[PDB]
């Protein structure tokens, strides 16, 4: 039990906190990987080069993926990054990516050193 490792609970507890039912109202279009072609969406592959979202992120933490606190960082912010990156950024789905980046980056900040 290390700093990565201490760092790692805290990235986990951060997590946990963006599947909660306290986020849920502007969560929820991150809980499950872009279903372009459901949503109708034949481009997003073309524009998105890299998809990621919680469950994919719940994941990689399950797996021991990720090896310190930046990498689990980079995919969340990934994940915010191809919203704003594909939608236009007066849609609800960005003001919903806003709302939980502002939860995720307050409590990043908060990182034991
Ligand atoms: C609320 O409407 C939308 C939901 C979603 C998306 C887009 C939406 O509005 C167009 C896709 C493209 C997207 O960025 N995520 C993150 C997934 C769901």
């Amino acid at each position: 039990m290390g700093k990565l490792s201490e760092q790692l609970k805290h990235c986990n507890g951060i997590l946990k906190e963006l599947l909660s039912k306290k986020h849920a109202a502007y969560a929820w279009p991150f809980y499950k990987p872009v279903d372009a072609s459901a949503l109708g969406l034949h481009d997003y592959h073309d524009i998105i080069k890299h998809p990621m979202d919680l469950s994919t992120v719940k994941r990689k933490m399950e797996n021991r993926d990720y090896r310190d606190a930046q990498e689990f960082a980079a995919d969340v912010r990934l994940m915010f990054s191809n919203c704003y990156k594909y939608n236009p950024p007066d849609h609800d789905v960005v003001a919903m990516a806003r709302k939980l980046q502002d939860v995720f980056e307050f409590r990043y900040a908060k990182m034991p050193d």
